[PDB]
C-alpha cells in the first residue's frame, strides 16, 4: 500500500499528497520554498543536547542556529522566514522517537506535524503561492495520498 | 512640513514610514493585513457609548462587535486576529480627542499608538511577513518618515 | 452605502471585495495580472460591430484582436493568457446594457461576471498566486464587500 | 537511440518531448494536472473485465470509476476533468497489447495516443496553461523528442 | 494619447510601462525599492550648485548626499544601494532642462534614462525581484506603454 | 561533504545551488530553458575537431551547429537563444580537461563557467523569469551550495 522509499531528491510535490521523510542524521531534514514568500528548513537535533550554536546549509547559505534538546527524543525544528532578508526563527517543533517528518500541500496551505509523539498533530501554514512550493529532501521518503492521512498520522506517531 | 493629506485609498505602505490617519466618523478607520498571519481593523467609537452591538464591514465581511466608550474622548479599538479562521478580539485601544491614529511598518513589526492622549505611546505587534502587509484607509491621511517620529508623536497626542 | 466612485488607477485589490467598474468607452476596461500565470484584459465592444481587427494596448504591448458584436447591448470580452508567450483568447464574455463589469478575489480564485444582463452570473478562474494579482482600471469604479454580493449582482444586471 | 528507461517519479515534462510509459499492472498508469484547468488520470484495465466499479487513488483522493473491457487487449482509459469541482469522465481510450501509453506537451496542447493498436493515432487536448502541467508516473518510462515522433508512433503500436 | 498627469502617490508600477515624472523642485523626485536587493532615490539638483552635502529623507531616514551641478541644466542623481546595510552612491545622472525622469520595469531589470538632453539614453539595473519593486512619487507623472517608448524618449529629451 | 553524484534527470534546480555536471561523451551535456526568454544547450566537443556542422537534438528538435576544437582539451560550447523563433548562436565556451561544467541560478541571473582551466571564471546571463528555468542533464552531476562556490571553482578547474 505504501509508496516508497524514494531517494533524496529535489522536486515540486503534487497537491494532495503527504510527503513522509525518514530522518537519519542530525542535519537539515528538508528545505522547502516557493522563492517568493515561504522558506522552511527543518533541522534534526539528537536527544540530550545542551544549548549550542551549530552551522547549517540552508537554501545555499551557511546559517548559524542556536539549538537545544533536553528530551530523550529527537527534536525536528521548523525554521521559517518569509523573505531572504529576515532571520529564521523556530516556528514549530516536532518531538519524535520515530524520526518521521511529514509535509502536505492542500487547500492553499502547507500542513506539517508538530507536538510530541505518539500524540503529534497537524498544523497549517499560509502562503501566497502554494503550487510553486518545491522541496529538497535529504533522506529517503514516502508518498501517501491525503485520502490515507490516518495512516500517515499512525506512521508519524508510531513508526513505519 | 507635513506630507499629505492623501485621499482614502488601498495600497501597501512603504517600510519605515508612519501612516497618520485623521478619523472623521464612527466606523472603520482602516483595515490592514498580509493575508497570512496579521489582520487588524480599527473601529472608532464616539464618546459616551453604552455597551451596544454594532455591525462593521471588515475584510469584506459583516462582523458584529460589542462596543462601549465611557469617556469624553473618542476610542479607537484595534480588532485583531492572526488567522483567517479566528474571530477578532479587541487587542489595544487608543483613547483620543485628536482623532489621529498611526501605523508603522518597521523592523519586522507593526507599530501603532495606544493609551490616552496626550500620553499615547507606541507598542509593537509581531508578524512573520511584514512586507506584504497592505492597508485600506477610509479617511484622509499623512505620511511621516520614522526619522521624524517625535513629530508624529506630537500630532497623535496634541493634534495638527 | 455605495463605496465610490474611485478614479482610474493601478492597485492590487484587497481579498474579499468586488471591484465594480463603470465602463465609459470602447477601449480596454481593465488589465489584471500577477506577472506569472495570469493575464486578463477586458475590452469593450459597442453594439452592432461587424467582425474587424482592432488595436489595443494591453500590458504595455500593442495587440491586435479580432472582434464582433451583433447584439443591441455592449459586449465585454475577457482576453486571457497564462504566459507572456501565449496568444490571448476570448475566455468569457459579459453582454450588458449597464456597462458594469465586476472582479473579485476570493478563495484562491478570481471571480467575474459573465452571461447577459439581467441574468449575468459569476464564474471563477484559477491561478497559482491570487494575492499578487494587480489591476489597472481605466474608468471610474466602486468597491463592494463580498458580504454584499447580492447588491453587486443587482448593479451588474440592472445598473446603478 | 532510446532515452530511458527512467524509474517512476513526479516531474514537469519538458515541452516538445514524448513521455512513453510502459504499464505493468491494472492500476493508475499516470496522473497529470496543472491544478487550474486540466486533470487527467489513466487507468489500466486488464482484458475481459465485466462492467464493474473499481476504487482508484487519483490526485490524492479515492475515486470510484465504472469500468469495462470486453476486448482481448488492455484498455487504457483517460479519466478527465477541467475543474476540481467536476466529476471525472472517460474522455479517451487506448486499446493496446503493447501496454505503452504516450503523452506530449506541444503547441499549447496535450497530445496522447488513442484508438486501437496497431492503428492508434494522436489526439490533442486544449488547456489555458500548458507549461504548468506536471505528471506522476507509476511505471518505467522513456523520453523521445518530437523530432522522432514517428518512432514513438511505432513503439505505441508495435512495442519495443 | 498621453495617460496622466497623475498626482503624487505610492504604488507598484505595472510591468512594461514607463513612469514619466515631471519634477517640480530640488528635492527627492522618487524613492523605489523591493526591500530586498534594490533601493534607488533620485534627487534633483538645480543648476550651479557647488559640491556640498545636502540632507534628504529617503526610505524614512535622514541621509546626506554629496551633491553638485556645474551646468546650466538640472541634474537628476540616481542614488543606489543593493542592501539596507550599504550606503548610497551616485550610480547614474540625467542632465536635463526638461525636468522629466523615467523609470521602467521590464525583462527582469529596472530601466531609466541617463546622460544629457536632448540625447539621453536608457540603461538597466539588475534585480532578483522585479515584481515587488514599488515607488513613492513626489511629483505629477505620466504612464506610457513600452510599445510607445519612442514617444517617452522624445518627452524625456524634448519635453511635453 | 560533496552532494552527489546524481543520475541524469529533468528537474528545476533550486535557487542558490551550483549544479556541477561531469560530462562523459561528445553530445549534448545539458539543455536548459524557461520557455519564455532563455534557452541554453551545452555541447561537448572532443579534442582536435576540424570546424564542421554536427547535428544535435535540443529541446525536441534537430539542430545543426557549427562546431570546432583545435586544442588538446575538451570544449564545451554554450548555444543560446532568447526566443522560440530565433536561432542558436555560440555565446560562450569553456575549455577544460576536467570535463566539469557548472550552472547556477542566483540573483535574477544564470551563472556558468567559461574560459580555460585551470583559470575558468564565472559569467552571468539575464532572464526575466529565473524561477521557471528547468534543466535536462545527460550525465552524472553534483549539487554545491553557493556558499561553497570556492570549492565548486576548484572542481571546475582541477577536478574531483
Amino acid at each position: 500500500i505504501l509508496d516508497g522509499p524514494y531517494q533524496p531528491t529535489t522536486f515540486t510535490p503534487p497537491i494532495d499528497y503527504w510527503i513522509l521523510i525518514n530522518s537519519n542524521t542530525n542535519g537539515v531534514v528538508y528545505e522547502s520554498t516557493n522563492n517568493s514568500d515561504f522558506w522552511t528548513a527543518v533541522v534534526a537535533i539528537e536527544p540530550h543536547v545542551n544549548p549550542v550554536d551549530r552551522q547549517y546549509t540552508v537554501f545555499g547559505e551557511n546559517k548559524q542556529f542556536n539549538v537545544r534538546n533536553d528530551s530523550d527524543k529527537w527534536k525536528f525544528l521548523e525554521m521559517f522566514r518569509s523573505s531572504s532578508q529576515n532571520e529564521f526563527y523556530n516556528r514549530r517543533t516536532l518531538t519524535s522517537d520515530t524520526k518521521l517528518v511529514g509535509i502536505l500541500k492542500y487547500g492553499g496551505r502547507i500542513w506539517t506535524f508538530h507536538g510530541e509523539t505518539p500524540r503529534a498533530t497537524t498544523d497549517s501554514s499560509n502562503t501566497a503561492n502554494l503550487n510553486d512550493i518545491s522541496i529538497i529532501i535529504h533522506s529517503e521518503f514516502y508518498i501517501i495520498p491525503r485520502s490515507q492521512e490516518s495512516k500517515c498520522n499512525e506512521y508519524i506517531n508510531n513508526g513505519l
